[PDB]
């Protein structure tokens, strides 16, 4: 239960990756100690819109948290932002990764990463932390056969503030309020993106219809290239009673079960 600070002159941004809700990632390199050395990492940069100055105790909760599965943070730089320090993993989103290379990736590879993200999630459940913003987008890989969750926790260090709307959990939506459970849901159109090459959730609609539609129980659609056992484990995610979602536990038992016989539970 600790997180490294660095020193604001161990690290230095070379380029600008992108930004999302929260902040900006930059690719970036870290040289310690004075003496020359140069380690690639990835740092994000999270600001108020006060001050980051002083650590929080979430920021030591994100920071003790390591697992084959999710992303690391390897450290925290305190200012006027805050700065997230990550490793940078060059084969990036799992997201943009599917679009690129789609049905040509293998049924069994891509069982692995249901199973892969589930453990992570898992491992986030166990030590009480709510990820918050799971999506395709969050999904990295670290090897072309590995993925690790990334981005967990980043929304609770800022003030309640206002798109993720598309992957929150209808009394998140409508309570604002976020559980492991609500991570469920998020699991669940996560998946989805996956088994649909990477398509984009609730495709060409108003995002206030978007409540409506899943309230009404129409839900996402069944991706082409699933079969119906796959399909309703995503179902179960999005059920209105989260106590009857499936847990993160459940979740990696299904897949894997399906990960024996891979073609079986999928096609192209
Ligand atoms: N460790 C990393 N290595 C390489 N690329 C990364 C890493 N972390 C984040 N990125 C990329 O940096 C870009 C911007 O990140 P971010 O600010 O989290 O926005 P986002 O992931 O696109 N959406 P959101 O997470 O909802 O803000 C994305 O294209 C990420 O894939
Ligand atoms: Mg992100």
């Amino acid at each position: 239960v600790l997180a490294r600070i660095f020193k604001e002159t161990e690290l230095r941004k070379l380029k600008v990756l992108g930004s999302g809700v929260f902040g900006t990632v930059h690719k970036g390199v870290w040289i310690p100690e004075g003496e020359s050395i140069k380690i690639p990492v990835c740092i994000k940069v999270i600001e108020d819109k006060q001050s980051f100055q002083a650590v929080t105790d979430h920021m030591l909760a994100i920071g003790s948290l390591d697992h084959a599965h999710i992303v690391r943070l390897l450290g925290l730089c305190p200012g006027s932002s805050l700065q997230l320090v990550t490793q940078y993993l060059p084969l990036g989103s799992l997201l943009d990764h599917v679009r690129q290379h789609r049905g040509a990736l293998g049924p069994q590879l891509l069982l692995n990463w249901g199973v892969q993200i589930a453990k992570g999630m898992y491992y986030l459940e166990e030590h009480g932390m709510v990820h918050r913003n799971l999506a395709a987008r969050n999904v990295l890989l670290k090897s072309p056969s590995q993925v690790q969750v990334a981005d967990f926790g980043v929304a609770d260090l800022l003030p309640p503030d206002d798109t993720p709307i598309k992957w929150m959990a209808l009394e998140s939506i409508h309570f604002g309020k976020y559980t492991h459970q609500s991570d469920v849901w998020s699991y669940g159109v996560t998946v989805w993106e996956l088994m649909t090459f990477g398509a984009e959730p609730y495709a060409g609609l108003r995002l206030a219809e978007v409540p409506d539609l899943l309230e009404k129980g129409e839900r996402l659609a069944q991706p082409q290239i699933c079969t119906i056992d796959v399909y309703m484990v995503m179902v179960k995610c999005w059920m209105i009673d989260e106590n009857i979602r499936p847990t993160f536990k459940e979740l990696a038992n299904e897949f894997t079960r399906m990960a024996r016989d891979p073609p079986r539970y999928l096609v192209i």
